[PDB]
C-alpha cells in the first residue's frame, strides 16, 4: 500500500525496479533494511535486562576479548551496560555482561545465538539472571 509518499505508481526513474528472480528478492531486501534502520521509533517500549555470564575455556583465554565479542553484537535495540568478572573456580571466572534490549526490535535470540557462536573464545554461555525494565 502507501509507503513512501506513494503506493505503486511510478514517478521516479531513479529507480529501475526489474522483473528478475534476484530483483525480487533484492526489492524485499530494501524493505527489510528500511523496517530494520528506520521505523525505531522511541517511545515507551519494552526491555529486558538479561544478565549472561560468558565464562572462558582457560586462563589463557582473555576476558577482555571475551567481552570484546558480546560487545561487537550489533542491533538496533541492542543495548550493552556494565560488564564484571566473578571468580568462580580454579582458573576459570566468568565474565558477567548484562544487555539490555529493546523488545520489540530485538528478542534475546540475537544474543544467544551470537553468543553461542562466541563459543570458539567461550566454553559455555550461562544465564545468570533474568530481569525485566
Amino acid at each position: 500500500g502507501p509507503g513512501s509518499e506513494d503506493d505503486d505508481i511510478d514517478l521516479f526513474g531513479s529507480d529501475n525496479e526489474e522483473e528478475d528472480k534476484e530483483a525480487a528478492q533484492l526489492r524485499e531486501e530494501r524493505l527489510r533494511q528500511y523496517a530494520e534502520k528506520k521505523a525505531k521509533k522511541p517511545a515507551l517500549v519494552a526491555k529486558s535486562s538479561i544478565l549472561l555470564d560468558v565464562k572462558p575455556w582457560d586462563d589463557e583465554t582473555d576476558m577482555a576479548q571475551l567481552e570484546a565479542c558480546v560487545r561487537s553484537i550489533q542491533l538496533d535495540g541492542l543495548v550493552w551496560g556494565a560488564s564484571k568478572l566473578v571468580p568462580v573456580g580454579y582458573g576459570i571466572r566468568k565474565l558477567q555482561i548484562q544487555c539490555v534490549v529493546e523488545d520489540d526490535k530485538v528478542g534475546t535470540d540475537l544474543l544467544e545465538e551470537e553468543i553461542t557462536k562466541f563459543e570458539e573464545h567461550v566454553q559455555s554461555v550461562d544465564i545468570a539472571a533474568f530481569n525485566k525494565i
